[PDB]
């Protein structure tokens, strides 16, 4: 779903980063409030395998790509705001370094990707926990859901930029596609086969780490001494 350069108006683009840089600001105290020396590699290594998973996506006709994130998978194996944090760096080095999303529009694809996504998508697995779902399934109808509303953020984006943002001749200045274009070519994409790919992907991951720790022995003494 990454918007590349040019899609939002500098004035659109201003306002994603106000909006992000708060997030960002608390997602960072958090995490301040919580170190070992260690969890910052856990956030490193969580990045790069979201940036990875990223890099498999497809064009969608009337909005931008799809692809999956492993973003409610971040969420639920660190907390949503480390996370976020692990997210925001991801996107921050597709931007500077691969051209994959615009520098400009960093505001934007975080506050989807790497705010939205996780958060939705660790609420709903929440949700699920409190439905007495396995955190599996759970974890998988998160992602689904994250995924999908990060896909909608980035359609009611992209398909309000004609409405606002236009020549005195009615001519779209940047996107020049509206919600009745953008939302179904988004949410299409999203709701069938990218956010079946991320609840497998979340589902594959959580059932792996689950049973990993189920055994060696060890784990269940020292589990409750977790501090
Ligand atoms: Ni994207």
């Amino acid at each position: 779903m990454h918007i590349p350069e040019g899609y939002l108006s500098p004035q659109t683009c201003a306002v994603m980063g106000a909006a992000m840089v708060p997030v960002l600001t608390v997602a960072a105290k958090k995490v301040n409030k919580s170190f070992d020396k260690k969890d910052v590699p856990a956030m490193a290594i969580g990045s790069a395998f979201a940036f990875t998973i990223m890099m498999f996506n497809v064009p969608i006709p009337g909005g931008t790509t799809a692809h999956a994130i492993g973003a409610t998978l971040l969420a639920t194996t660190l907390g949503p705001w480390a996370a976020s944090i692990s997210l925001t760096l991801a996107l921050f080095i597709q931007a500077l370094l691969f051209g994959d999303g615009g520098i400009l529009a960093l505001g934007a694809n975080s506050f989807n990707m790497a705010f939205i996504a996780p958060f939705v998508g660790y609420g709903i697995y929440r949700l699920m926990l409190s439905l007495k779902l396995n955190k599996v399934l759970s974890s998988a109808i998160g992602g689904y859901v994250g995924i999908n509303a990060a896909a909608l953020a980035t359609a009611i984006e992209l398909g309000l930029q004609p409405l606002l943002f236009h020549t005195a001749n009615g001519t779209p200045l940047y996107f020049p596609y509206g919600l009745n274009v953008a939302i179904p070519a988004m949410m299409f994409a999203h709701l069938t086969v990218a956010g079946i790919v991320e609840a497998v992907i979340t589902g594959l991951v959580v059932y792996y780490l689950q049973k990993v720790d189920e055994e060696n022995i060890l784990h269940k003494f020292s589990y409750r001494l977790r501090g």
